[PDB]
């Protein structure tokens, strides 16, 4: 029987394979949300395809291109099952992707949505801790293809906007930690340091009242509260790029800063995503973990594992979404307010599309 | 009988009168823990004469001086008290304040505590959050002291160096956010925006691996799990001095930003102090509340009460205290890690003065 209820499952996407990274960039380049370029039209597809050398051998370092995919498709698959088992009344329940910038794209994810006919669709962020620049701008997307497209939805939408402290998110990574912690020698185990990183953000971008921050902190203070305190740590930021100021500690300054400080076990908890992809195969593991931790002099360095395949994981997911389902919210309380410095004329419009949403 | 057990209450402390502010000045702008001046002996006393008329009227506006003192020794007689009854073992309790600047000064609690020969002293920080800038700046000082008075110390050490999810603290603000929120005329209760503000940090202090801002927003959360999100809100941060890049977004534009965009119902709690100060008193209570909040036209502009005197508040202190003793820990396991960019030798001493105390 058809599909009843869609689970929209938002990220921001990375290129499969080489050959698309220059359509990603130039995706990218070309949100006006993200960036305000002069003369946008002409500068974009000429910074992207100036830029896609570099980007395409970072993924050609990792093995060809992004496994967000395949890990999304995983996790939205073991979701599904389990919906259907745990919701029988919301008949049965299909996953879509909707990335931001690549194949499946969000306004095509809506089209099939909309093609198979579903009761109901949530948007479903893959990012458990809100930022304007990646669920915002998920979110943003959704509200402007219906009014691109001069339609009004066909199903009823809601959307699980922020995840911050899930419990079983909260166990995930816990556990995956604890795992990682045993892979160190013994003798070390209590001497290491954790290092929990999360994708950093422009400081205007945090100054205008971005919720990520906070949201990650909060994550971070309840997997270290269920550790126990057993190791001590901080929380650092990676993927800054340009000559602007952005939020720091720098993950990288940070492991050498450590290192030359003689804490030289340092266990890495990317934080602020579910599924291995660039900022963790590339940038953790190749140029933070092999080369800087390298000529720093590091004893041992280990990432946790990402999320991924983790059946826990899927479970967390259905948890979340059955319960969205069953509460009757359309969104959180935190979606109802803007950025007190939110410049974004659509912000406001988004959260309207959610919060008036019929049911 | 003599005091066994004596509680050092830690904090930065605040001119009792508009006599004392010039001595508070100067004492700050020596404190190398919390910057470094070039010719500073020589600095620091113009500074302090040059910036004491500007203090001193902000005080003046609020009746004259600081309340902290008053505050402090009030939660400091009640902790005792229910500790004399929750841990007889650690028979009669003492608590001494310890204020950075002004007196009675960290050294000369210590020298009392010393006099007084206690069979234990607890560093116990008044700040919630850790911050090298407050917290730190304070154990260094007990650190520095015996080391400048060139003896060991005739007491056992320890320190509560950070508390920022205790649960009853969490209460207390939680029940001081709602009374607050019974103050609002009814009909515009749930359209009640939170700003939760605490003192900024500069971004040199953050970008070095400062752990005040994650804990910071580690009791956001928490205070807001336990409102059940009833109201949404952001986590600002007020008090940005000098030219130079501080955390943000600063709480005073935040105000402004959300009345200019029809947020014009607006509850401010100070989140990482624990009674009234000039931050709360004329920042907050003045020049955000009385000039700038009707400069946009804000509706209602109100201010959760400070933890002061609540019963409840001394109960948390007390059985802080309690756990600290009971379960035998010298500090914090976060206290073993100091920040990855720290280029403070101190820093280091401090947490070994702690970490290697007999017992
Ligand atoms: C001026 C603007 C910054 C606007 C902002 O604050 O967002 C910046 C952002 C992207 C920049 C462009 C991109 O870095 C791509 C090009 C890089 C070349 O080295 C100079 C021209 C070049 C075409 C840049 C011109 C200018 O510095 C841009 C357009
Ligand atoms: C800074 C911004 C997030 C905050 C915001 O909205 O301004 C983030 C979101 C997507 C990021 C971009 C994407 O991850 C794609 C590219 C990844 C490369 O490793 C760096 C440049 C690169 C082009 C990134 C620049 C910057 O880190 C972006 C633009
Ligand atoms: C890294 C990339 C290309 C630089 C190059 O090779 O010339 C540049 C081009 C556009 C830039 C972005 C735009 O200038 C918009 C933002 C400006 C903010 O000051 C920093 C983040 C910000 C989101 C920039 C991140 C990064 O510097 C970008 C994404
Ligand atoms: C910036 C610093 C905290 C981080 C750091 O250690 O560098 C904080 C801690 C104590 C603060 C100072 C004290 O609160 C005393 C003064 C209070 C006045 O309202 C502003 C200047 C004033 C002189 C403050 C300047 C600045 O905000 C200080 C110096
Ligand atoms: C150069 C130094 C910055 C130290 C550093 O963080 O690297 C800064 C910090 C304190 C500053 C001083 C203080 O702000 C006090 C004075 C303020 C006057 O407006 C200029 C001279 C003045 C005497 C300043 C000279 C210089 O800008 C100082 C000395
Ligand atoms: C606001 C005050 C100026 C006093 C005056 O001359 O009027 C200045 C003088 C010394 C300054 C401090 C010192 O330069 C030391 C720190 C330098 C960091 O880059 C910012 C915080 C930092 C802690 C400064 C805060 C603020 O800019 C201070 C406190
Ligand atoms: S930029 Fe955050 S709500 Fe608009
Ligand atoms: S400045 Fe933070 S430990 Fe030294
Ligand atoms: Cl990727
Ligand atoms: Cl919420
Ligand atoms: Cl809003
Ligand atoms: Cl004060
Ligand atoms: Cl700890
Ligand atoms: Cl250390």
């Amino acid at each position: 029987r058809k599909p009843k209820t869609g689970i929209l499952m938002l990220n921001m996407g990375g290129p499969e394979t080489l050959g698309d990274v220059h359509d990603f960039l130039l995706r990218l380049f070309l949100d006006r949300d993200l960036m305000t370029l002069p003369i946008q039209n002409k500068l974009a597809p000429f910074i992207a395809k100036r830029r896609t050398p570099k980007i395409q051998e970072q993924y050609r370092r990792i093995g060809g291109g992004s496994p967000i995919k395949i890990w999304t498709s995983k996790q939205g698959e073991g979701m599904v099952k389990l919906l259907d088992e745990l919701s029988p009344n919301t008949a049965p329940h299909k996953y879509y992707i909707g990335f931001r910038y690549v194949h499946p794209l969000t306004e095509e994810a809506i089209e099939e949505m909309e093609r198979d006919g579903l009761e109901r669709a949530i948007a479903f962020t893959q990012y458990p801790q809100y930022s304007c620049s990646t669920t915002g701008s998920s979110l943003n997307a959704i509200y402007r293809y219906y009014n691109q497209v001069g339609r009004k939805p066909t199903m009823k939408w809601s959307t699980i906007d922020r995840w911050p402290t899930h419990h079983l998110l909260i166990q995930c990574f816990a556990d995956h930690i604890l795992k990682e912690l045993d892979h160190f020698p013994l003798e070390k185990r209590s001497e290491v340091v954790i290092l929990f990183s999360a994708h950093s953000l422009p400081m205007s971008v945090v100054n205008r009242g971005d919720p990520y921050p906070q949201e990650v902190s909060a994550t971070v203070q309840k997997v270290m509260e269920r550790l126990e305190y057993c190791n001590p740590y901080r929380l650092v930021w990676q993927s800054k790029v340009g000559p602007m100021p952005w939020l720091g500690p720098q993950t990288d300054e940070s492991i050498k800063g450590l290192c030359e400080r003689g804490r030289k076990n340092i266990l890495l908890v990317p934080i602020a995503f579910t599924s291995d992809h660039i900022e963790t195969l590339y940038e953790l593991d190749i140029e933070y973990s092999q080369v800087l931790a390298k000529e720093c002099g590091v004893e041992n360095i280990r990432r946790a594992e990402s999320l991924n395949g983790n059946p826990l994981f899927s479970k967390a997911l259905a948890d979340l979404v059955h319960s969205h389902i069953q509460s009757n919210e359309l969104c959180s309380k935190q979606l109802t307010l803007s950025c007190p410095l939110c410049v974004n004329p659509v912000c406001r419009e988004t959260k309207s599309f959610f919060t008036s949403q019929q049911l």
